[PDB]
């Protein structure tokens, strides 16, 4: 059982979860790939322990396990699975599986909320055009005139032969990726493939910097048809600064919705290619990463011309200043737009106090020190100097190929 | 059968095949990752295929594998463990590995500079009185009046028969940290321990909050014995900020001269309990973590105070802005008394460089991807969108147990 220390407090202990499930990761006694961000690479006979598993931990936290539905809920499944060869789940089963994937999933730092998910049953789909309202009730609900609520919607799960369930955006609300000239971009440079295979199915492209691209959505076996998001429905925050009065007229907006729609949940030996989970952003995913890295809008050396910063020598920490007045002209103008938005510090503190929730209940909390710390200022926020162990537990969210 | 690693910043593909030789086994399973963990652990037959394995690498850097020289050395070293249990390293041979040993450190991102390493052969050392003064001229070479040089200095190996030799402090300069009436801490907290020892072995303390320790030197079989530093031979460097003329009204300083002097270092099988080391400073030591850790210095506050910032809510990013100029203070004051510093953005390109060095040359370079990011700004060096394997190679810096 690890050693797990604290090494600002001192606190010391162990994560005895650690053992109770495997799922094999990356790292060898021989060396560890932990900083790795895939681990390496993407007859039914138990299907059943998987859902064995499940269901028995589902009963496990509503006390009932031992007697009445809670043994005879274990036949059902195993029948269905006997002449259908998959099954289906019950639906508060289906509401606990999917907030169990959100409590596991280590690279979350948001997962103090893990027990506010709103799940919209959705598995009754099968149809392009049944999907994208499914989708557009989500984003609005979870966007809420900008009171962000966490939810995911649960489309049907692949079955034995016959296709799946998918969409072709990296996350619902993307901007364009022009490329040119130059084979360089105006826009976003992370969706340019995404953009490639829009304007082939046809969408007719846009302006530039910041189109909001279209949902790329298919149904089993029949290929992928676009759809148009209203733009009453994709709301946006208009970046702008307290005190640098120019700021607002680099035009810089962005979207207010993180909702990734290309992970995979597995649920009891299920898998749902379809699941797209929302929740509210964290100021440095916007600031640091989404507008300041390098291979992204990369606009950190234009707003430090317009700071006046010494952009002539490293050692004035010209990168450091500007990368912060970003961030809070993020926090500003998400506020000012009354959106909820979560700065690293109290992201990373909510962290720890789940920290200690999950210490006292499951006996430890699997965690990747490498995503939970903030991209700027770690050191500066508790979780730095809080060892972390990290583990493949189910439910879980899992990353999936794409459909080329 | 070699882990991808995959540059995020600029898509770079290669495959870390020096992993495959590697020399000893870590802390991590594919049940679980541990690679966080600051203490992951915490006969003539095994010391003779590590010796043997070291033979053949140093005769490979000679160009000379597989020679006469090379077969004679091998068969001398088993008669001479035969005969007495141990061998002893020839002088190159113990400058090769001592450069070996910075060049595998996993957690080092000066290592461009491994081949630049002048090695103090101390071997023939006798005394703790002897002991003294090889370290003091280690420090006179290595701090070089302001103008940093890398450099080891090589006491007596590990031997049956007699002890250790043994450095107690960690670092060759550290400050004093003495307990108080509130509890609290008056000095460096990380030094509470080593601070208490020197007092009850005579040391009569100060009371200041940057009292340079004396030395607790152990000779084999002796007690350690207190050294006192020569003030003259610890340059030190008062911290100013180059617009924040309140700073210097702080009275915080830090030394020159970063020499680690309590880790193991290990060749060919031999142990060398005493090795100090040194080279010079990333800004980001001294700023953020010594200054700014709140189990440290824990300045922060107070200079966010003082920079009239709105230290009521986080949201601000107070916290980020105090360390920024905290930073960029250090920077200042050490080029001002022109004494050896290089920024984080500096150091982790310089790094980057050498992992290319590296895996052209060696197919590979294990790192710690943890300890290699700096503990500001993060994405905002190029070595955070790098994937990394870790991994441990001989020879080889080591933890040991402190003496007491
Ligand atoms: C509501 C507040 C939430 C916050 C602040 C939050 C924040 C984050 C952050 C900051 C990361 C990774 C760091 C980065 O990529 O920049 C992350 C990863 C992740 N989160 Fe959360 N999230 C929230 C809600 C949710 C919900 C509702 C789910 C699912 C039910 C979820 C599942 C995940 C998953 C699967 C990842 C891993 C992404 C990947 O591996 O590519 N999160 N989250
Ligand atoms: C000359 C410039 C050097 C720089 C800029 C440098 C920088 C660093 C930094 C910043 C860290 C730890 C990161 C942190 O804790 O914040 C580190 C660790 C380390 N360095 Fe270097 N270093 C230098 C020279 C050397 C030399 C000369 C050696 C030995 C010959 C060495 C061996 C090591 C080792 C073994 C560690 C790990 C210490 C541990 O595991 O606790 N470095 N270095
Ligand atoms: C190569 N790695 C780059 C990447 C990435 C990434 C992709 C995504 F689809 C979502 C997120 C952010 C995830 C997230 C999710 C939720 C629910 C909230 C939140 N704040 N961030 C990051
Ligand atoms: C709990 N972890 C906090 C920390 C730390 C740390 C630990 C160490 F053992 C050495 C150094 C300093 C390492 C170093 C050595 C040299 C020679 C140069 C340099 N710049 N830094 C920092
Ligand atoms: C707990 C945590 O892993 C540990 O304190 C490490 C993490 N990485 C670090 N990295 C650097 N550069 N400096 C540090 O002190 C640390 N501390
Ligand atoms: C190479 C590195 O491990 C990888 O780029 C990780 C590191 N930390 C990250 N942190 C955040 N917030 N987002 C990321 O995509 C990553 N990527
Ligand atoms: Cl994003
Ligand atoms: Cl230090
Ligand atoms: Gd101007
Ligand atoms: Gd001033
Ligand atoms: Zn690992
Ligand atoms: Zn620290």
């Amino acid at each position: 059982f690890p050693r797990v220390k604290n090494w600002e407090v001192g606190s010391i202990t162990y994560d005895t979860l650690s053992a109770q499930a495997q799922q094999d990761g990356p790292c060898t006694p021989r060396r560890c790939l932990g900083s790795l961000v895939f681990p390496r690479k993407l007859a039914p006979e138990q299907l059943l322990s998987q859902a064995r598993d499940f269901i028995n931990q589902y009963y496990s936290s509503i006390k009932r396990s031992g007697s009445q539905a809670h043994e005879q809920r274990l036949q059902e499944v195993e029948a269905e699975v006997a002449a259908t060869g998959t099954y289906q789940l019950r639906e508060s089963e289906l509401v606990f599986g999917a907030k169990q994937a959100w409590r596991n999933a280590p690279r979350c730092v948001g997962r103090i909320q893990w027990g506010k998910l709103q799940v919209f049953d959705a598995r009754d789909c099968r149809s392009a055009q049944e999907m994208f309202t499914y989708i557009c009730n989500h984003i609005k609900y979870a966007t809420n005139r900008g009171n962000l609520r966490s939810a995911i919607t649960v489309f049907p799960q692949r079955c034995p032969g016959r296709g799946d369930f998918r969409i072709w955006n990296s996350q619902l609300v993307r901007y364009a990726g022009y490329r040119q000239q130059d084979g360089s971009v105006r826009g976003d440079p992370a969706n340019v493939e995404i953009t490639e295979l829009c304007i082939q199915h046809g969408w007719t492209p846009g302006n530039g910097r910041f189109d909001v691209l279209p949902l790329l959505l298919q149904a089993p076996d029949e290929p992928p048809e676009l759809f148009l998001l209203p733009p009453e429905l994709v709301l946006e925050v208009p970046l702008e600064h307290p005190t640098l009065e120019w700021f607002a007229a680099l035009g810089l907006r962005w979207y207010a919705l993180p909702a990734v729609s290309n992970m995979l949940l597995e649920i009891g030996g299920l898998e749902f290619p379809a699941a797209p989970f929302s929740g509210w952003y964290m100021s440095t995913e916007i600031g640091t990463r989404n507008l300041c890295d390098p291979h992204r809008y990369n606009i950190l050396e234009d707003v430090a011309v317009c700071m006046d910063l010494d952009t002539r020598t490293t050692s004035s920490l010209w990168k450091d200043k500007a990368a912060v007045e970003i961030n809070v002209a993020v926090l500003h103008s998400y506020q000012l737009a009354k959106v909820t938005i979560v700065d690293h510090h109290a992201a990373t503190a909510s962290f720890m106090k789940h920290l200690e929730n999950e210490q006292k209940a499951r006996g430890g909390c699997p965690a990747d020190w490498a995503w939970i710390v903030p991209p700027i200022s770690g050191s500066l926020t508790p979780v730095f100097h809080q060892e972390m162990v990290n583990y493949f537990l189910s439910p879980a969210f899992r990353y999936q190929p794409d459909p080329w």
